[PDB]
């Protein structure tokens, strides 16, 4: 792959391509996501990491924002709690490898310039255009609050603060940027990265629905989690465990399995691996085994950096 | 009258009277109100200054809020054009006789404490709660912005901020300072003065519904105005001229009219006034022509004063 395909990998969708490559021309070009500190890091963090890191080798300065005031207007809690858990998941995005500018929302979000700006793009932002931004994002709240409003703003005015050239975010921040696009005087490129099925198949996963496996699980977890998780045999969509192996393992991939169930099979894409899911080549606990362990590989050096911490 | 019966004359409603009870003990004691500039001052700002002045009387530091940013939110246009309407208003407002602590809103609303604790309140605020505390203020707008429900939190924002123990305001404002007696840990005394009808009848008195007496209107254009203006005879309610009458003029009115039409009437106190209008003791083109004499020489010596500039 050349450096556009290699962004391109894996993700949903880009707004816009042709904008994208004229970021790729320059000697300097910045790209930002946010991340409300979260108690356990999932792969689905780990999915838009790798994506900020396919963008850092592609000569990117990579900007990531522990957004603190974000998740406190968002109800996670405290500011300084919100902070320590930021500063834990710091140390995880460096475990995966990603060395870049790790900073706190509330370091510029109360400056003077900053605050004003707020209330520039609140008389532009629509009650009803704020809400839609934030139906996937925001907590569930029977009464929900004035909060919920001023948090896709102070989004959009970060994206112009910050400056990125590049936004990146998973599919649940495409509202929120496409109000950056329409409000910002320079029209951000938008990288949305697929949203993660749960592992029952419920719905997305989630750092609040326990529906995810964490980068630091340990080797009998994954497998325990893998184990119960949905996989029904044929079905592609909606399958987590096949979600899996298209986004975080490598190919070729062997499969063991005994030779009664036709021996081990070396699959050399996820494409060859979806055709054999898909008529019943594959079985799940066939596929689950081999997805269990390659996982487990892969989040080893993670897991350890984390574990010599102790 | 006493100081708390001198506060209360004319007023919609105290909350609470033993709350400004307790107020009037204090050697220092602060009070407050806060307008959007106007391009035009009229006898709906006058009352609230008025009152201003009888809490000034009893010994109270009057802080009167150019509120710029407020008007910002509001849709009025921007910022430096509403600063300088809102430094023409503070000269009316001086003309009026009020002696005060004229401070723009925007000299503290960008502080980082002030903006910090706007993100707390939000939390707090329901979308709601905010939109039914403006329903009376925001301009109208099909497509309600953000803006509309940061400017409540910010109004309880400064009350706290700038510490008064006393909000004045239009009854408009009740259900904003009913949030603030809600979530600041101070509860502020609420003094809230009538709407004024309209000159029409058809609504509140508004700088944008053109249905207003300025103060710095001239005699002829006085006269006029209340000529037009819906006056029923034995109407009271929602009768301007029986409003201004009430609001604004001193007693005992002695009432100018024709022999032949009873001859001049002398009435000690506005409600000998209604009592005479109740029943048709007293003609609207009679209680007209008072009204709009005896208020021309209440506005004169704060035209006068505006004229000098020139
Ligand atoms: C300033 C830059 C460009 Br790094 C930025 O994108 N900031 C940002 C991004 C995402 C989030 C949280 C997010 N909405 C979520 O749901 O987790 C908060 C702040
Ligand atoms: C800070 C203090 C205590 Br002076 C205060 O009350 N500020 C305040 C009051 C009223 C308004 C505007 C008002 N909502 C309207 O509709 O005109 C704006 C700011």
């Amino acid at each position: 792959m050349d450096e556009f395909e290699m962004i391109k990998r894996n993700t949903s969708e880009i707004i816009s391509e042709e904008e994208l490559r004229e970021v790729l021309k320059k000697d300097e070009k910045s790209a930002g996501i946010g991340f409300e500190p979260s108690g356990k890091i999932h792969l689905g963090h780990y999915l838009q990491i790798k994506k900020m890191i396919d963008l850092q080798n592609a000569g990117f300065d990579i900007i990531i924002e522990l957004a603190d005031l974000h998740a406190y207007l968002n109800q996670k809690g405290e500011l300084d709690e919100i902070r320590k858990i930021g500063d834990y998941n710091k140390k995880v995005f460096e475990a995966m490898g990603l060395k870049a500018k790790y900073v706190y929302g509330s370091e510029w979000m109360l400056d003077k310039d900053y605050t004003l700006n707020v209330y520039r793009l609140a008389l532009k932002t629509t009650l009803k255009r704020a809400r839609r931004s934030m139906e996937l994002i925001a907590r569930e709240d029977e009464n929900p609050k004035v909060a919920e409003v001023i948090y896709p703003i102070m989004q959009v005015n970060s994206i112009h603060y910050k400056g990125v050239d590049v936004a990146v975010g998973g599919m649940e921040q495409r509202k929120i940027h496409m109000l950056a696009r329409e409000l910002l005087p320079k029209k951000v490129v938008c990288i949305h990265n697929p949203v993660l099925t749960g592992l029952d198949g419920e719905g997305k996963m989630s750092s609040s629905k326990g529906n995810f496996i964490a980068v630091d699980d340990s080797p009998e977890e994954i497998r325990a989690k893998i184990k119960k998780a949905y996989c029904p045999a044929g079905v592609v969509e909606g399958n987590p465990i096949m979600e899996i192996a298209k986004y975080f393992l490598e190919y070729p991939l062997t499969i063991k399995r005994p030779e009664k169930f036709g021996g081990d099979l070396t699959v050399n894409s996820y494409e060859e691996l979806e055709s054999l899911f898909k008529n019943k080549e594959l079985h799940p606990m066939d596929l689950k085994n081999a997805v269990a362990e390659e996982l487990i590989k892969i989040l080893e050096p993670i897991r350890k950096r984390l574990l010599e911490h102790h």
